[PDB]
């Protein structure tokens, strides 16, 4: 059988068409059939299966069988291999699309997309059983496994194989495919580590001390010396001494670096005009630093929504400003502008002067909060981040039991111990801020135990009481029991539950860790994607090279690049061969395995059994 | 035999010898400081701080003691977890510092005590010293205090703290007691449980192959602790000047003898390693399959023959 001649287009459809009608495809189909017909031969048209790859990808699979609206019936498909494992993988038929796999031309992105549209339709699952085994579709490993044996065969044409643009798959990148999928373990690899590595270096080599690269950064001539390596490869020597500036000062590490510099500016410039130089009103006109620091900040927002939307050239306005939201560090983003916005709008202002100081504090606060954020790229704290953003869950229950508790013991002692005082303020005081800090250490008991209350001038009338005029005297009734009240809140509160919490923080910790990992480096790639196409230099300058930009729009990548013709034809060649390689070293250790043997050599005793004591009645009969 | 500058290096490679010259030097300038009249304060404090790094030094000569050794190379490598909490708590800290320094002191010009109320006492937070005489103003005592900055300059009257909105003080009080002193302190704890239960095997081993060059050292190290060991050095240089049981050099008998011995030691070790893959339930399993699939064929042509007679 030849599928090259076996599958048309026409038979393609018919596939398609023969849907058990009892598993989740096919009630796909008959939603995208039902919403094509109310916005009005064959039971579904390549129009209900291309809609239906449009929700489980939206930008891949365009064009597959649109293009020509419908192909020719008789035509044969272009990629069979591709559209039979599209085809077998939508209906969660896994062995069927693994032996599609095997043979077609582009393994890692045809796994990584079989893995995305497997935990896709998890959630879609309405059986337990096919979800359970659409949960356990293992098409990420596949593409592991592969790429594994790609790098130790090579290592120079990995990196191709994961940066070319695959032709069966809509010039989609290996890389950006599994983003979409979002294959956490498949970046995690050892490969793709040392790809984001070397992207990260740029021209200089990856063994460079940080204590070098420090030192350079902040004496820029030693960038000519030999104190850092970098990788091979009158007019003449200036433009050799331009080409090391650029490709030292145009490295991503170098630019990070920059920016951590700068914002560490930022925030001793915010620090010293918020606390020594914050003048009156404009009336006596908001000082000269005040203004640089406006200037930075517009020119910090300037990068941010550069960043955020003018980076894509096609995607919904809508969508972009959603995706934007999405993330809760672009929410603290913007809690942050706003605050400033509304600090200088205040300041500008004399009768809400203090109000804007007021806010211009909470600002720079939640800036320094941005500071972590700026940090989680790097290598040796970002999986701590990760790691106390899983934390938060445990802060929280150890919250809510503080809070009952604390509810609880603040308002008994509350009541039994100053009944009659009708200040709200003092009644919310004494019964939840100071339990609070009951729990650091602070015991006031100069305002608990009667044998360490103070001989103050204190009244019991309410009128007295609610001017202020003396502290209000506190009721001795039955101490004995406030006392006891108070020493079983501090055996429970600073006891059990700070020791429970710290044995929850350390099971977490243990087992949270090596996810937290991988999480990290796979947030790494889209940190260093992002690192690839901005500026090269750091806020408050960056407002040049946004200039640059936009003159040269208005005039007028090492990841994700295309290849030759025969280069690109080559690499496809080598992948089907390691993929074949390691095919058969798994076929070869499933053979050569104990249970393998095992089977095998009862079944042939058997037989030898059997055809002996034949051949012994023969010989009896003799 | 060996040259001055790779020795220098070599010295100055390890940390401890790093702390041995920061001592010594503390010393030499604590000491010249301490020779003149105008500097001896100064000197005064170089010692005391001196005293401070020779205390350290203990730690490394206790080092080799058998209970103790895997507790300091545990501890260095708690070191690394130490700086990841100072990071956060650097960053938390700064944060609340300078936010309650501008809410509370908006019109304090010293920079001394901006630093103060910024840094040392957020840090102090920490360790249970949370003064809210100068936080909350229900708690605020009716001292006699200044606004004006010239008097507050002087330091004639302590500068008076701003009230204006002390609620959104308090909250934050609030929040960072809570953040630092729970959230950081129980995640420090944590990270030093999981580290301590993945370092303790191998702090051991490396114990172990730093034991062996501190024995080395004490081989010849003379027999005398300071301050005597300037007798043993004086008779070393004169003994120098007039004229092991570890590496040590065999008759060749003896030396062929052992090296026929090894040989023979390896050979049996060899020979035990190759009879334990033979006897491995794998390479029996492979040998009865191979052996069963040639048994199956043989018999076959065997029943073949006999069905032809
Ligand atoms: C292992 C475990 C630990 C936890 C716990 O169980 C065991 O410990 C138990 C110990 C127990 C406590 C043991 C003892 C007591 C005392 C008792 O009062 C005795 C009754 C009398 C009658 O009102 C009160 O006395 C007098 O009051 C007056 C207040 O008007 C004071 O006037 C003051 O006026 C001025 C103050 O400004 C100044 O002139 C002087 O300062 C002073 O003159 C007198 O000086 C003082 O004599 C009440 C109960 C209490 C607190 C126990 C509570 C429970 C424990 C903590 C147990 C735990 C479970
Ligand atoms: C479970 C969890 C724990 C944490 C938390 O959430 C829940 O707890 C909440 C509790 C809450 C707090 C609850 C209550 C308040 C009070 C409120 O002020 C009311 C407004 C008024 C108006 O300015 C202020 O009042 C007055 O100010 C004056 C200062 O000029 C005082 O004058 C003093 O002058 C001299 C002082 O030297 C002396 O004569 C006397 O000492 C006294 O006369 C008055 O005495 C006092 O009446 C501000 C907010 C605050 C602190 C809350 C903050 C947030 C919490 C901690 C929550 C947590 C998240
Ligand atoms: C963590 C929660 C937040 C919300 C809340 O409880 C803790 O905060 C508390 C602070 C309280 C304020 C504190 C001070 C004053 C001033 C006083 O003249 C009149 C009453 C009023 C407004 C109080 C009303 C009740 C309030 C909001 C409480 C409220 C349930
Ligand atoms: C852990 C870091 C070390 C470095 C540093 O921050 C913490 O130490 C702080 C101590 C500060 C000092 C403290 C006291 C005074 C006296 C005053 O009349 C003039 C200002 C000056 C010198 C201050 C300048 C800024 C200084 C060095 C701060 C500096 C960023
Ligand atoms: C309390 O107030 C009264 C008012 O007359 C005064 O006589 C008395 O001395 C005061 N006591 C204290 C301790 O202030
Ligand atoms: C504060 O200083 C003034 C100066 O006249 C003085 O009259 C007053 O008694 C002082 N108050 C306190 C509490 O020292």
């Amino acid at each position: 059988v030849n599928i090259k001649q076996f599958l048309t287009y026409g038979r393609l459809q018919e596939l398609y068409c023969s849907v058990s009608e009892k598993n989740l495809l096919h009630t796909l189909l008959l939603k995208k059939n039902q919403e094509r017909q109310a916005q009005l031969k064959f039971r579904f048209t390549f129009h209900e299966v291309s809609k239906v790859l449009k929700d489980f990808l939206d930008d891949t699979c365009k064009g597959f069988y649109q293009k020509l609206n419908l192909p020719d019936m008789d035509r044969r498909c272009e990629h069979p291999w591709r559209d039979l494992f599209l085809w077998a993988i939508l209906q969660n038929r896994q062995e069927m699309a693994n032996y599609f796999w095997a043979m077609g031309p582009e393994a890692v992105a045809a796994a990584l997309v079989g893995c995305k549209i497997m935990k896709e339709m998890a959630h879609l699952a309405t059986e337990a059983e096919s979800a359970r085994s659409m949960k356990n579709a293992k098409y990420e490993q596949f593409a592991m496994d592969l790429f594994s044996e790609c790098y130790s065969n090579s290592e120079d044409r990995a990196y191709s194989l994961l940066v070319r643009k695959t032709c069966c798959w809509s010039k989609a990148t290996v890389l950006n495919i599994a983003t979409l999928a979002e294959a956490k373990c498949f970046f995690a690899h050892d490969g793709v580590q040392a790809l984001l590595t070397k992207v990260w270096w740029g021209a200089m080599r990856t063994d460079t001390s940080i204590s070098r690269l420090v030192l350079t950064f902040f004496i820029p001539p030693l960038v000519w010396t030999s104190l850092i390596k970098f990788n091979p490869e009158s007019a003449t020597f200036i433009r050799v001494v331009l080409r090391r500036w650029n490709r030292f000062w145009s490295a991503p590490v170098t630019v990070f670096m920059g920016n951590v510099i700068m914002y560490f500016a930022f925030l001793i410039l915010f620090s010293y005009v918020l606390l020594l130089d914050f003048r009156p009103p404009p009336p006596y006109g908001p000082s000269a630093a005040e203004i640089i620091l406006y200037f930075w900040v517009f020119t910090l927002v300037l990068e941010e929504i550069r960043q955020s939307f003018f980076t894509d050239e096609d995607m919904s306005i809508l969508k972009k400003m959603k995706l934007y939201v999405e993330d809760n560090w672009n929410k603290c983003d913007m809690v942050a502008i706003s605050l400033f916005v509304v600090g200088l709008s205040c300041r500008m202002a004399m009768s809400t002067y203090e109000a804007g100081r007021t806010v211009l504090a909470l600002d720079f606060m939640v800036f320094t909060l941005r500071l972590i954020h700026i940090f989680a790229i790097h290598k040796q704290l970002g999986p701590k981040i990760i790691i106390v953003e899983r934390m938060i869950k445990d802060v929280f229950f150890f919250l809510f039991f503080l809070s009952v508790w604390l509810i609880a013991y603040g308002v008994t002692t509350q009541a039994l111990l100053h009944p009659n005082d009708p200040r709200i303020d003092w009644v919310f005081r004494r019964a939840l801020y100071r339990p609070y800090l009951h729990i650091f250490g602070q015991i006031p008991l100069e305002e608990i135990d009667a044998a360490k209350m103070p001989d103050d001038n204190c009244t019991t009338d309410v009128q007295e009481i609610i001017l202020g005029t003396l502290p209000p005297c506190p009721n001795i009734y039955a101490n004995w029991l406030v006392i006891l009240l108070l020493v079983i809140y501090l055996l429970v509160t600073n006891v059990l539950l700070l020791n429970l919490l710290i044995a929850m923080f350390s099971y977490t910790f243990q087992v949270v860790q090596e996810n937290a990992d991988i999480f990290w480096k796979f947030q790494r790639y889209n940190l260093i994607v992002e690192y690839h196409s901005r500026p090269a230099l750091a806020p408050p300058f960056i407002i040049i090279s946004h200039i640059t930009q936009a003159l040269l729009s208005f005039i007028k990548d090492l990841l994700e690049r295309e290849l030759p013709s025969g280069l690109d034809q080559k690499l496809m060649t080598w992948e089907t061969v390691q993929k074949e390689n390691y095919l058969a070293k798994l076929e070869h250790e499933h053979r050569e395995s104990s249970g393998e043997r095992l089977r095998y050599t009862s079944s042939k005793v058997q037989t030898l059994l059997r055809m002996v004591g034949g051949f012994k009645d023969q010989e009896k009969r003799m």
